[PDB]
């Protein structure tokens, strides 16, 4: 049974970058809904599978991917943020950044452009290519998870669904991306990097 | 050159069902952005076409469909609403409804379920099937327009992108669908119906 | 464990409309592979599910829908054909076909158009809409199964993947469609229709 | 008006790796059709654009991408082959291939896997990422063109639609891939590579 993870900080810890109302809604409503729906879909899958009901299994895919994906991405998202975050990362991660993207700023530019570029709901990710052994930016529609659909390992994710910023920034998604860099938990990103560079 | 249509009523005319802030943002920001982007994309298309640049033409498709679609759907949406709306339609349209869907309420149920069912951004539509000569409900992702992608003729559209309701209803998309029935411009829907039943 | 069903007739039983070389490869090679691959994928899915590995479940969807759908479609396709097929159906099914498509000939043309209309590999289907209570035509890409992805109950399917006709009709898919109508097993289609009569 | 390019060699020039019957049908029938259909679609697009009919432009996208892409891919595919092809490339291209894929043999396997990996009709590509400045492998469905849909510059393409190998290799696509490496025109691939060297 999948469960809703506690936020690692206070709902208002990311102020003024991401206000409290959003965080609380995002976590207690949006993410909680993914987990509940995921658990429901997964149980139906267990049944379809045991029955060899291929039709049901296939019918269940949209919900499995959307909700499962939602749980995956949001669980990562919370740890990617921190009230003590901001600035730039250090050591290897940074080294890989200035390398795979030129400079930190060129990296921020590229991730932001990828996030603002998403038409409709989606996510902008900083991932790691294990086959190529290097960093790589990608965008996923709706809740499709990075690894499950691209094979890339998620390091830093930026949710651009409107529920992630609309109450505070309205239609101006750019102001949102601008502000979020102030709360990036580079410690966690660094951690995720070193984890797949083993 | 495509243009942004004036709203047929006051930004606060649909209160309390859809509040003023949303309407104003939806129209002056969201829709205005579709038209501007559409005009830009279309001009690049004229160039690619004149040059026989098939790659560019294909590269331009995502933007053409998203923005063009946005303009198409929102232009229809505004007329589908009215401060004097609500209730049920009459004559033939209604006749077709009780027929193609059983009862008005069964129709509302089906359109609502189709709208709430949209994962991510999208639209729930009441369309007309010219080939079959009957009504039909459908859901379109993001801004993909009904006719351009299904061949169905749009009659009544319900925007479920979060920017269409989030500021007022938050994550509770159901409350939004519930409230919108109070401002449906059945006169306009009736009009659109009779227009393709010629 | 899913198994490869035997054909209800010999391989050359449908000559000269669909030669024996195609029937044999289509059944013994393509279908066989779907089944074996389906069993392998499900096994990996039960494991991913057990560990609650959502990422793995999502990554397995393409293989599952493709092989699972392939198994579903071809299993139905084989019974939709008969050395003694051809002609027209009777009673209820024939009636519904006139009611929904004008006439039998018109229906053929509608289903033919949808089948020939498939860009890439795919299927043309005559299905039953349980909610609307009427017949409906639909085209599915690759091996995406009808019921699993549309909800429609499959009645008659026509495979337009190139392996279903290329050795005999080459690129001229229309010649393949014209021919297949000569072996359609309307007895089986009628049975499927009557089955979804509630 | 787009035109059907002549092959740079005879139809049986690639025997026995790809027989003459396939080369001929593939060129004279499939490619020919893409071109004629592309010209017809563009004509309808210029008209829709002129009238500012967005709905029509959107509805024409499938035909445009499919036929347009088909024309782009095959035009490149023909030059990617040569009766005197085979072996390995040299200098810069060979170097980049070692740098990005480990070795030439590893590359073959990577591109082979991507090509064989295509479920349904499609293409396996060796492309060039202009932004990252390195080689990259990618698979495109149906006739979706590489550059138009991914941004990568096509260097070498392998068509895995069944019409490209079914008459000769039947369902065993791997046999087709093993063979095609014998006629790859690395002179042309090298040229394409050097062209996108900025
Ligand atoms: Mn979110
Ligand atoms: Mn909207
Ligand atoms: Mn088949
Ligand atoms: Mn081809």
């Amino acid at each position: 049974k999948h469960s809703l993870p506690d936020l690692p900080y206070d709902y208002g810890a990311l102020e003024p970058h991401i206000n409290a109302q959003i965080m609380q809604l995002h976590h207690s409503k949006h993410h909680a809904a993914y987990v509940n729906n995921l658990n429901v879909t997964e149980e139906k899958y267990q049944e379809a599978l045991a029955k060899g009901d291929v039709t049901a299994q296939i019918a269940l895919q949209p919900a499995l991917k959307f909700n499962g994906g939602g749980h995956i991405n949001h669980s990562i998202f919370w740890t990617n943020l921190s009230p003590n975050g901001g600035g730039e990362p250090k050591g290897e991660l940074l080294e890989a950044i200035k390398r795979d993207f030129g400079s930190f700023d060129k990296f921020k530019e590229k991730l932001t452009a990828a996030s603002v570029g998403v038409q409709g709901s989606g996510w902008g990710w900083l991932g790691f290519n294990k086959e190529r052994g290097h960093l790589q930016i990608a965008a996923c529609p709706n809740q499709d998870p990075l690894q499950g659909t691209t094979g890339l390992i998620p390091l830093l994710g930026i949710d651009v669904a409107e529920h992630a910023y609309y109450l505070q920034y309205k239609n101006v998604r750019p102001d949102y991306l601008k502000a979020i860099w102030n709360v990036i938990n580079w410690e966690n990103v660094t951690e995720r990097y070193m984890a797949c560079k083993k």
